[PDB]
């Protein structure tokens, strides 16, 4: 139906956009970027990941798919050689939508209440603004650690083989409707204790980050970066929302995740 | 209804026993330890861990309960002090059970067929028999790495905070149903490459541990060490069986961990 | 000889201070915050760098001391109560001096030469200033790897107990002369690698950090954190020169990383 | 002078080994493995580890080379490409020796006195003989800590690369003369602390294990591995013995060490 296809921006990306609006031009296929139905991302993962935050708004209405023009980036499942047989499968259609977990952030302000929230097809991380970072975990209203460190990550599970993986996380398979948390460079000594282990949270639990002195935050959300300023409380828990992939082959996550760290 | 009662029989223990035998006395409670309704353990989580093997062909007839006379077992979610108050909520009854899913590891060997399966409540472990050891890890039939180093680990939820924790692996909440595997010292090198990275595993998935040079391996199940001879293949599996807890009140998992590893 | 006393600030530090200067002035001690001879930290281990970085270029003609009003700082060798002991023992003097090795780092900017170098008696940290951090490493002009990740820390041996021992880096007794170079999440793929494990130098070995893409990097030195615009290079090494301490009484390394990490 | 080739023993090695013997009858060169001066080794690094234990009572008069056949060894640093040019050059000598720090374990036993030492190139193990491995820990008289745990590692400079790095121990400059010490999987829970971190020791520090229930321990040096019972103690230090390498060009350890794992 309706589709869309964002670039790189590179010569490489650019040319194959324009080849593949040629061939979709061929079938009943109409180029529409305000309500698409399918959005086609050329080029890397931080390419997928713009595409993601563009249409954030109508994800239930979109299947995604991303074509790699650098190495395998891990959202693309498509080669830029096989554009022409992508083209001719989504038009005739019949593919099936297989859909991962997202993470809502909701960040509180003081001075009266306001609210702002945001969705992470990767992970949402927290650091200071300068100063030492310590905030209070609390579980589910159960006050569980007081962390001080660096700062913290609140992984997705397709987002665990990213920043997560740096951090010592563990890899979840993307069914598992789940967000794990993993610690930045926590201080640990006789009076500073963090589990220090990265921890695995099913859906409607909630994590919250509470601050202890300073109120100003680093608060990251896949690639977008802002400084919270009077922050009272960030809240971490699956999203209800989903993101839907356009599937037209097996390409299994464990077979993505050895083909990108293992060999390909 | 029936019930029966563990000892880790040290003295402090056989006397709490003997105690809450004679509390139960005073219901219409009938002690069996062949079908038993309810088994209680008492000792730590050793003496939790044999009574769940003690009784793991009848899992879906029995709720367990822990008694720690040490220390805060982790399957322990009574003191000693509470030992009436339990022999009295359990007489009349009106608990609820929380059920934690485990793990299924069957042994495949050579010369013919022949199989033997395992349940495991915190983990099973594979190393070798003296030499090195080599396996080669295929998940989902799909061959995903060859491991060289001293062993896996794979654990169940509740096993998370066990040996699974001393490996670097997640802390991963009961209700989620999977399975992570973890590395013990592999290396990794110009010619020899692992994940490195703990992996979660949900349902329906199946881990297959494949022999390259030798065939014999020390396998754990939970206490149970075994060396195993010709042996062609093991696999894992979370189980379709679940272990039932008694809760009487609530005792948040996340409140567990905090209690065992942060203060209490 | 001549002496200055440096202070928390806090009303604990401050009287103690107080009360330590009319205790010297029983002695032939002369308070000279200008060219000291002892200097004496009370407060934490922040206070005694501070104290250290105050005089550092007199170095080699100052003998350090170390009071801790909070816990035990790992510089501090000596609680409130034992303060007159203190006075008494240095006023008498015939202590004896320990030194530990410090890093020497070396920052080279474009534009022409021009040079800053600074003296580091924890660690010295790089960080990019806001994109992402990616930084040759050239060990004695060897190109080593290519660094992507979060950033990199180079620790003194006394500094290994510090940020060094948060990011998995190694204890080192400060008897041996080296520096020790660690990780902060690292990005490891089919396309990116480093070497993972913390890196230990002898004396006399330079470690350079050269920019690839962009130019500006946070730079730390212990406390101090500076945004440094135009950087060519980063260089560390062991200094040649030595902070020295005033000790009294055996307190060995190995015991003081026991009370502050094990137990006290 | 007298020398002497050691062989992995396929054929690949065996027969480099008798062209290099054909090679060195053209010089004054008398094989001798009785008392050689040089002495070669072909294969892998457990052959080079094998010549090494082969002649540890005669190492001040003896200079090794390792040839690699397979990939590169960390201890090898000749193609066997380069045999002949090897020949030549160690025919005329004029080479220049370098040397590499080696670890001593002194093992005690009970029902009386009695000692054995042993001398380690890349490392010193201690596991149980079964059951739970729980020893203390004792730095310079010193109780340092309570291990509980898998096992423990003492590793040389050069022994840094191999099983000590899988242990997540930092590699150190073979030029520091020291030991490192990483734990196998230790337990750490509200009762049970351990460092965590690699300790890194230098010379004239003396590392004791002792026990605490079980005397029995598995303790292995480089590639042997013994059952050692009714053990009293094990002693670790750095040795006063050298291992000296024959060297005619320059190959930097960190670039070996980049070789080895970042790319080559
Ligand atoms: N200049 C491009 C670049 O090299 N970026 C990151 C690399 O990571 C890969 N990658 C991404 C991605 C992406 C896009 N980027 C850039 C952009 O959007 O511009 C934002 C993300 O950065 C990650 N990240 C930040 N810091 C670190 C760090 N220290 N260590 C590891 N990852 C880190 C965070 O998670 C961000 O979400 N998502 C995944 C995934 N799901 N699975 C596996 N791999 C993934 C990319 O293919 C690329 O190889
Ligand atoms: N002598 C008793 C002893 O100290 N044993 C182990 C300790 O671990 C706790 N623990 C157990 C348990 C248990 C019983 N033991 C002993 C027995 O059965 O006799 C078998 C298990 O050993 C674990 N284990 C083996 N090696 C290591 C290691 N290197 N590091 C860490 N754990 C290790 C494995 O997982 C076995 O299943 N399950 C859990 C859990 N679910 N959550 C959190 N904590 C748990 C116990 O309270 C105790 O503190
Ligand atoms: N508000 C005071 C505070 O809690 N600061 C840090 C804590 O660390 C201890 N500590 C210090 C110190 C110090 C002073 N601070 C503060 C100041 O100067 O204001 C600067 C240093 O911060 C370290 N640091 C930064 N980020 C992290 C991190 N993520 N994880 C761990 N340490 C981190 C760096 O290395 C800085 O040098 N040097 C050592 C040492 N040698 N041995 C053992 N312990 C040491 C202090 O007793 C204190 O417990
Ligand atoms: N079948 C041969 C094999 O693959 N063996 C080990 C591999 O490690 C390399 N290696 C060796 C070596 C060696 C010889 N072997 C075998 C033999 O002697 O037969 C004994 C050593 O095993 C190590 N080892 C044991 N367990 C583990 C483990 N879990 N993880 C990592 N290493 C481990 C210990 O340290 C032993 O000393 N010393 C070093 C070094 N200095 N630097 C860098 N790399 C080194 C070898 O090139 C080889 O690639």
């Amino acid at each position: 139906m309706k589709y869309m296809i964002t670039s790189k921006g590179d010569e490489k990306s650019d040319l194959l956009r324009l080849n593949m609006i040629a061939g979709f031009g061929e079938y009943d296929m109409e180029y529409d970027d305000v309500e698409p139905e399918i959005v086609i991302s050329i080029g890397g993962d931080g390419t997928f990941l713009s595409a993601f935050h563009q249409y954030e708004e109508r994800l239930d209405e979109i299947a995604f798919i991303g074509i790699h023009t650098g190495h395998l980036g891990f959202y693309a499942d498509w080669r830029p050689a096989e554009a022409d047989k992508l083209v001719k499968l989504l038009a005739k259609g019949e593919y099936q939508k297989v859909s991962y977990p997202l993470l809502k952030t909701t960040v509180k302000y003081g001075i009266g209440k306001k609210e702002a929230t945001y969705l992470a097809l990767n992970e949402s991380t927290v650091k200071s603004s300068g100063g030492p970072f310590v905030v209070d975990v609390v579980i589910n209203d159960i006050h569980f650690e007081r962390f001080r460190g660096d700062g913290l990550c609140m992984s997705t599970p397709s987002g665990t083989t990213a920043y997560n993986k740096s951090l010592g996380g563990a890899l979840m398979h993307p069914s598992i409707e789940a967000m794990q948390l993993t610690e930045m460079a926590s201080i640990n000594n006789r009076v500073y204790r963090t589990i220090g282990s990265p921890l695995v949270f099913p859906k409607h639990h909630v994590v919250s980050l509470q601050p202890v002195n300073d109120k100003d935050f680093q608060i990251s959300v896949d690639h977008l970066s802002i400084l919270h300023r009077d922050v009272q409380e960030i809240r971490y828990e699956v999203s209800a929302k989903k993101i839907h992939f356009a599937r037209f082959r097996s390409f299994p996550f464990w077979r993505r995740v050895h083909d990108s760290f293992i060999e390909d």
